[PDB]
């Protein structure tokens, strides 16, 4: 409310609400990815676990944004959550490509909000993103890039064998 | 898939997917309730905590359903998640009335799925609901009923004072 | 001194000295608030403790600024400390309103110094404020806002009773 | 207030308020002394620490007086705090001479308040000063005297070397 | 690579490579300083240790930059490392003056990279420098300034004696 | 210096300085190798770790030589460090071949210095090399030879798969 709000623009308030929606939609996508890899006809437990953990991380990102919104005196507004873009996600390689595209989209939304906060001279917002989101995102994207490279070197050789080895020897199970 | 599926009707498969949607929408509603009570102009920490815990419980209910869907060889299908029915939730009394209506709707969906499973002679489904959902729901609704009665006796007396006392002396903070 | 000073403008040096004065004056105001609530004819121990703790926090803020001033090679200059604006502070509600006004004034001074540092391309100063002051201030103002709302809901009901309950059940004693 | 006040003269009440001002001004002077010795072009950490500790002790003395004022039913009244008498404090010798002058002034104010309390037959006040202030002050002044003598014997020999040795081998760092 | 790179300019990539070179050259200079003070005809163990520790810190700074370069999808490129500017480093005073000049040069390179990142709207880079380099550098330069002042006060008095005392009583051995 | 130097030829002094340069250049090469394998488009963590550890070992070898130089009364002289011979290092096989060539070059420089020390009847130098370098080098080269053989047997079969297996099952991560 108005009792505490200080130096917090309506444009930032609205963008924060949009970003919450994007994080929750990412969480939902990761939930779908995770349960796909737990199907009896897919059955890659390490891949399932990887995406389930990301679903949790994105949900937590949204909750941190909502906490911040209240700390600044903005008002959280929730919208419909669009279902994930696919019902089936293909191979580990297809899934990891889809995940890195998703993360780059989230990262772009973070960068755009940082630029808005810079333009509106809102240093608390800029710091908040720097401290809790931007470096986490860079580290995650690097990890996904590393995974992509390793999956590609394996399935180029021999696809089924390669996918099993990656799940067994890289991913946690 | 077809490799494991046994005695698992398409009608039950579809209803399970619908029930996942209903649990996730309940989780989302509770997320909105929780953050409403964390607003600086509402500021009832115990109420916030109560609804945040319920958001987690409903999400976990959905995840258990999705696990079961895969164990039976059904295929999870995700739909859009409708936003919560309100943006602001009124007083603790208004919120607790809305929550018990929501839980009765979930309970009815559980009972309807149990009846379908009975009709289709699917004892695993019926047991699964009995063991993980039906008694949890009855206990939760009883707790909400108890809360409603206590809130009503307090705010009938003196509304602001009453709401504070309930949050301080009944709810966990 | 000149031996270490690098990228540290005279405008920032002077503003830092002014900010030290503002923090020390805030500390002094909180000392007066705290001892007011320890009077035998006021006697709200939890309120006394709350403001005494804030006096300590603001003094520590000033000491951190003075440490930073020396680390950058600026020179601390001390001015007279103006006495607090009131000798008696009214009710818990009056006191908490006065405190949030004071904190918003401090927050504005922080934001103005951050803007100056941005304009002078002094990233160390900007980081220092972000890391040690801006988020602490936002969190404090949110907490005071929450308190204000709870005090208002209580004393609207029944003023003396309400003030006692807040001190007993919200504030630490 | 009047509810508890007994055998507590208006003259003593006023003098106690004056003494609080003198202690807080002493604390402020010691804060300036301490940060002077932390300058990069002074850089005597042990001297800095010595005066910072005294700033804390004098602040605590003021807080004890304010507590006593309330225990007797007097009313604390705060005045402006005059800035310290110097912006730069010279050598360790200059600083220690200034500190002992300050302490003798505080001690004289304590003795004058004790005499007033004796004249007004206020044994609680006299005891309070004896038990919490007078012996502490005598011990501090003796310690400062000892320091002065040691600094003088060192800087008479060789000023820069002497000041370093005193800071390293007498003062705590 | 291109798979992960996002919002990372070629100008920043190149400057990061240059900064790695500057840190490694600083590390090398400190290695030379450290072993100079371990010569039998110099023999100041505490001074040796001080510069050896700085060699390690600068190497670690370079490694952190190289890690960051890879996390952003840039490509590390290594150049020749220029030998230190001197073969013999004079007295402790001469050495500490040379070290503070070196650190101010590094600090300027950090500030210039921060300005470039600000201009290119690269908040991750700006945060990275703020969080890992800028405050460390300010603290180090302050410590070197303090040392310089203490060395100057000692060797003004009596040069050989003064240098020994500083090494024994200030520096760690 | 001349105060301690005994049976330490100028030819050995100079060769020791050259050997320090060769060790530091080896360390630098290993730093480049290590960070190459940490690229998102290479992404072999175990290989990265292997070369990073060797960078540390070679740096430590140089520091031991510099310590010895001072213990004998020689004077360390530092030269420019040439950049590594390649900017990109190819596959694990290419990298391990380059590393064994580098180690054989270092080993030859050690053997040549031992021969010089033998010819100059400097038993301390000969012992120092025997005790700290020659056996370490033989053991390292044997380990690299073993690795080469295992990498060759794997990538002859199936290159991408083979390189992944070696990194996962032989190298430490
Ligand atoms: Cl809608
Ligand atoms: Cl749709
Ligand atoms: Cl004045
Ligand atoms: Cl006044
Ligand atoms: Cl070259
Ligand atoms: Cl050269």
């Amino acid at each position: 409310s108005s009792q505490i709000r200080q130096n917090y623009s309506t444009e930032v308030e609205a963008a924060v609400n949009r970003l919450v929606n994007l994080y929750l939609r990412a969480s939902y996508t990761y939930l779908s990815l995770g349960f796909y890899f737990d199907r009896d006809d897919v059955a890659l437990e390490g891949v399932c676990h990887f995406f389930r953990e990301l679903a949790e991380e994105k949900r937590e990102g949204a909750e941190r944004l909502l906490k911040m919104q209240n700390q600044r005196g903005g008002r959280a507004l929730f919208q419909d959550l669009q279902k994930p873009s696919q019902d089936e996600w293909g191979t580990t390689l297809d899934a990891m490509k889809a995940a890195i595209v998703l993360e780059k989209s989230l990262n772009q939304a973070l960068l755009d909000l940082h630029a808005l906060g810079s333009a509106q001279a809102d240093p608390h917002l800029c710091d908040f993103l720097e401290s809790h989101f931007l470096d986490e995102e860079v580290k995650l994207i690097k990890k996904m890039g590393d995974h992509l490279t390793n999956i590609q070197r394996l399935v180029g050789s021999q696809a089924g064998l390669g996918e099993y080895l990656f799940e067994r020897l890289t991913l946690k199970h």
